[PDB]
């Protein structure tokens, strides 16, 4: 038969491939749809009133629908993938990927007497569709949990959706949108009923999974003189003191004076802090230090900032506050959890081009310089963008994110994600799935109200996403090793990125993009 | 609005710095981190950031 | 009611392959046929949780 309850409605895939450039992978978990909101779509908001402070303020609606995100980078890389695709490649890219949602099987639950049975309800039908058009608040490349999980294995629970809309306070304006998902054509399935899409991503750069190996400041020769003078003196040396013009041709020695065609990347000033408890300053400067950004009367963190070293070299400690990515470790509390169970990201790869975090861009004068008055200079915390500037974008890693919708707005400037990734106008629409509500039996007697009871019942089936990677290949004339990415020789009690004795897999750090080097 | 783009819902699986010292009489220096979650939406990471600004001068009518 | 086939280490070399135990070496043996119960989740809790779910229908094939 075509479409039966007997009939498995699609296969396990998940495998990966590599072919030329072109890198496939496909994964397949199997997830669980829990009821959500008792089917009802629910305003929420959070209220200036109360401990709440006003920057956590906001108007929106809870949804009974859930949604598929596979939106980070592990669902679909091996780690041993991820090694491969880091140690030889110079970049890539996603091409197209392909959808599919199967096995689809819904269970009624009941319980009498302190007795639970979970029992199959075949007629019974699960909603799905996707927002091709982008009609729907995106949801995604806001680093939001349940994605599909690392390890093939594990079973997940599908996430709920819900928005955010124009909000004072605890009130909504005129202006601020309610929408319904049900008015939206979705596609019905019973159990031997499957769905499945395809989509291609827009044409979007090769991530750069290449490490610089020349600084910026240091792109010439070391044996020649350039043709150029600069001012060496403004005064005599020695006893004399007396003004003078004095030029020298910037030389190999002197490389700083040099003149040079490009300068570094844009900065916006971030709070430094040591992992050495002693060496910071004992004050709650959190949230006071921080920079941030203030919009419509509300402070925002600046998380996670702009591109920028996290450290100057030999200063492996520091990381900006709220400028790097940070991922927990496993089984790590969501609420005020030790440093140990956090893993800080280090983007000090991209020292070379881009300003370090925690320090001035440089200095400008403040003033001109007087037969009386002394010359100065201010520093320069707050850096935009000038004509010659280059510089990297943040990495993605292992378990990092993939993509992100650019907002549809007037302009914008380089679309690449804060948080690392693709940076893409038309993203893979997001999947919004439901559980149909199943009505308990009604009254006898007519009632205009609207049927406030209903059979208790989740979902359960495989999900499977495959995508289509297009790779860079590595040109380089390095004659010396490159450096790697490796797992470590020596022993241990557990191996890296397995299950624990208790079947637990455990992503001990996170995995960068860049260890191969290309030139400047 | 820019800073409201997620999910009311769901938390971040991304932490930030929540704490550089210890709550309470004892004042010492301390590393506590937090994921970002609906209640506290402000702490969480964004992909995205206002646009530029020349400061002017208020005036009231 | 002994043993029929074995695999070959794939190793850079050996000697007369046979099985120690007795049979025939082959350097690709019957393929191991992998069987497994798809695992069924148990109700999950109502507000979405970033565990992984550790309640299962119990069924065995
Ligand atoms: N990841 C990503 N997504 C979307 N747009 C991006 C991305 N990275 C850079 N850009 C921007 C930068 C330029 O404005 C344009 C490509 O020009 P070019 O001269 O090639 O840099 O796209
Ligand atoms: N059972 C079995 N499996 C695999 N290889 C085997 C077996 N018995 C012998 N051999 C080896 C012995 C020789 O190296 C080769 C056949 O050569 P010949 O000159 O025919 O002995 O195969
Ligand atoms: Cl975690
Ligand atoms: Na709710």
């Amino acid at each position: 038969g075509a479409d039966g309850v007997g009939n498995s409605s699609g296969n396990w895939h998940c495998d990966s491939t590599w072919l030329g450039d072109r890198v496939i992978t496909t994964s397949t978990r199997t997830w669980a749809l829990p009821t959500y909101n008792n089917h009802l779509y629910k305003q929420i908001s959070n209220g200036t009133s109360g401990g709440s402070t006003n920057d956590n303020t906001y108007f929106g609606y809870s949804t009974p629908w859930g949604y598929f995100d596979f939106n980070r980078f592990h669902c679909h890389f091996s780690p041993r993938d991820w090694q491969r695709l880091i140690n030889n490649n110079w970049g890539f890219r996603p091409k197209r990927l392909n959808f599919k949602l199967f096995n689809i099987q819904v269970k009624e639950v009941t319980t009498n007497e302190g007795t639970k049975t979970i029992a199959n309800n075949l007629t019974s039908t699960v909603q799905v569709f996707t927002d091709s058009e982008y009609q729907l608040p995106y949801v995604l490349g806001s680093a939001h949990q349940g994605c599909l999980p690392p390890f093939p294995a594990d079973v997940f629970m599908v996430p709920q959706y819900g928005y955010l809309t124009l909000n004072n306070g605890s009130q909504a304006l005129g202006r601020s949108s309610f929408y319904c998902l049900e008015y939206f054509p979705s596609q019905m399935l019973r159990t031997g009923n499957n769905f499945q899409f395809s989509y291609t991503f827009e044409d979007v750069p090769f991530h750069s999974s290449y490490a610089h190996s020349q600084s910026l400041d240091r792109l010439m020769n070391p044996l020649i003189d350039q043709y150029l003078y600069y001012l060496v003196r403004t005064q005599t040396t020695g006893t004399g003191g007396t003004q003078t013009l004095a030029f020298s041709q910037a030389g190999p020695s002197s490389m700083a004076n040099q003149a040079r065609n490009w300068v570094p990347g844009p900065c916006y000033r971030q709070q430094r802090v040591s992992t050495t408890t002693n060496q910071n300053n004992n004050s709650n400067f959190a949230w006071t230090g921080a920079a941030k950004f203030k919009l419509n009367g509300r402070d925002s963190l600046m998380n996670p900032g702009v591109a920028m070293a996290s450290h100057k070299d030999d200063d492996d400690r520091f990381f900006p506050s709220s400028g790097v990515l940070i991922f927990g470790k496993q089984g790590a509390g969501n609420d005020g959890v030790d440093y140990s169970q956090v893993l800080i990201t280090d983007e000090e790869e991209i020292k070379a081009t881009n300003p370090v975090a925690t320090e001035e861009y440089g200095a400008v004068a403040i003033n001109n310089q007087a037969a009386n008055t002394q010359a100065q200079t201010g520093l320069v915390h707050n850096q935009g963008v000038i004509p010659g500037m280059v510089w990297q974008n943040r990495d993605v890693y292992l378990q990092g994110p993939i993509w992100a919708k650019i907002p549809h707005t007037d302009g914008n400037f380089h679309p690449s994600p804060l948080m690392g990734g693709f940076g893409l106008k038309h993203p893979p629409p997001q999947i919004l799935i439901k559980n149909t509500p199943v009505p308990a039996d009604p009254p006898l007697t007519f009632n205009q109200a609207k049927l406030n009871s209903f059979i208790t019942q989740y979902s359960t089936g495989q999900v499977s996403v495959e995508i289509e990677w297009e790779l860079q290949k590595e040109n380089s004339k390095r004659w010396n090793p490159e450096i790697q990415y490796t797992s470590n020789y020596y022993k241990s009690t557990n191996v890296d990125f397995a299950v624990n004795t208790e079947g637990v897999y455990s992503e001990p750090r996170p995995i960068g993009t860049r260890y191969l080097t290309r030139n400047l």
